[PDB]
């Protein structure tokens, strides 16, 4: 919104597609983020000029606190480097959170569990919610930021919708029939503006309570409700599987030029 400065980079080629092997835009014109689709220098400029702050939230309960060290250290190496970052670690074991050295402009808050959502509105511009038993292995940056985004589940990105493991019982609020659905999104990596993320979590929480009262639990719990939400409220960006992969279970296919955030080991 202030002007970008002069920049020298390769001219985009109107008659040369970015990738010829994958879909790079959804039918509602939301970009699908794959390596090769973005110039990170231009994006870093746009977001820095807005002095963007990104909150990264993780839930580490019981034995999962053991994954915090690697998660945070690799995040320090690959997540939003150069931008303001605020980590929010929700845990039942505050004292077990490892002492990780953070780069300038980056901070960490420990929130005990078992905090007011209005705090997020005043501290960060975007929220990124991921699982803790993971590690960053490559660049995860501002190219993912947008009002609302979901990530393509690694095991279903090439599947037909009828094969998606959506909740199929009409008694559940997460219900999605066989002739509906765009993609199968992961519960472990989603985000967007604080406002949009709060809307999504508020909708999910209410939908899960209705299911509880009706004596039913969606097949894949929160992930099933996330999928129903994103089916009805289209994400403004969709992240490719590069953003959440499991190399042990899925290897390293040619269509993935980078494996950015992966399951541990
Ligand atoms: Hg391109
Ligand atoms: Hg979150
Ligand atoms: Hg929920
Ligand atoms: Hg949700």
């Amino acid at each position: 919104m202030v002007s970008l400065p002069r920049m020298v980079y390769p001219q985009p080629k109107v008659l040369t597609p970015c990738r010829k092997d994958v879909l790079v835009v959804t039918p509602w014109l939301a970009p699908i983020v794959w390596e090769g689709t973005f110039n990170i220098d231009i994006l870093n400029e746009q977001f820095r000029l807005q002095n963007t702050t990104i909150g990264l939230t993780v839930f580490a309960i019981k034995k999962y606190v053991a994954f915090l060290k690697l998660f945070l250290e690799t995040a320090e190496k690959h997540f939003m480097v150069g931008h303001r970052v605020h980590y929010y670690v929700f845990t039942d074991q505050p004292a077990a959170v490892p002492r990780v050295t953070l780069g300038t402009g980056r901070q960490l808050s420990v929130l005990e569990v078992r905090f007011c959502e209005r705090r997020f509105l005043s501290e960060v511009d975007y929220l990124v919610c991921v699982d803790v038993d993971m590690e960053f292995r490559d660049h995860v940056g501002v190219e993912i930021l947008t009002p609302l985004f979901g990530t393509l589940h690694p095991g279903f990105y090439g599947s037909s919708r009828e094969a998606f493991t959506y909740e199929r019982r009409p008694q559940s609020q997460a219900y999605i029939p066989k002739d509906e659905g765009d993609f199968y999104y992961l519960g472990g990596f989603f985000g967007g503006s604080v406002q949009e993320v709060q809307r999504l979590t508020r909708a999910c929480h209410q939908a899960m309570m209705v299911d509880q009262a009706n004596g039913i639990e969606a097949v894949w719990h929160d992930e099933s409700h996330l999928n129903k939400y994103l089916l009805r409220h289209k994400p403004t960006k969709v992240l490719s599987p590069e953003y959440l992969w499991d190399q042990q279970l899925l290897g390293w296919p040619a269509v993935l030029r980078k494996l950015r955030f992966t399951a541990v080991p």
